């Protein structure tokens, strides 16, 4: 797994969010071209506890083309939990303790905000066509809907 971070300052981390590079229908969020860039948050301030964001929705779908690499930046804003990004072919419902392994690409647990900054890690992904779900391995979070839905083809 991905278990290399760095800091970020709310600033910073606004800059990065508006990095996604999809385009919004509804709950689904649509990438497009040969690199995309995907920019999640656990927990963005305001939003339900527990989710991800991206592109300012909730636990949003992402269809993203085949054969495109998938540049993914992942930020911890929860002040109080480390949350993972964890991408697995395994859907819902999920157990307190999820079994998703194996995770096709991902990170471990994020830092916890501290010092006036927050987490972030950047991983790429190169995956075949098929259905994937994003989800947090904190226990208990999926179970109460930290997930959501990938789509590529
Ligand atoms: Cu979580």
């Amino acid at each position: 797994l991905d278990t290399t971070w760095k800091e970020a300052t709310l600033p910073q981390v606004k800059a990065m969010l508006e990095k996604d590079t999809g385009k919004v229908s509804g709950d689904t969020v649509t990438y497009s071209g040969k690199t995309v860039h995907v920019v999640a948050a656990a927990v963005l301030p305001g939003f339900p506890f527990p989710s991800f964001e991206v592109h300012d929705k909730k636990n949003p779908t992402l269809e993203i083309p085949a054969g495109a690499t998938v540049d993914v930046t992942f930020i911890n804003t929860n002040k109080g939990f480390g949350h993972s990004f964890d991408i697995t072919k395994k859907g819902p419902p999920y157990a307190v303790m999820p079994v998703i392994d194996p995770i096709v690409a991902g990170t471990g647990f994020s830092p916890v905000p501290k010092d006036g900054k927050f987490g972030y890690t950047d991983f790429t992904w190169h995956p075949t066509a098929g259905t994937y779900y994003y989800v947090c391995q904190i226990p208990g979070m999926a179970a109460t809907g930290m997930f959501g839905k990938i789509v590529v083809k």
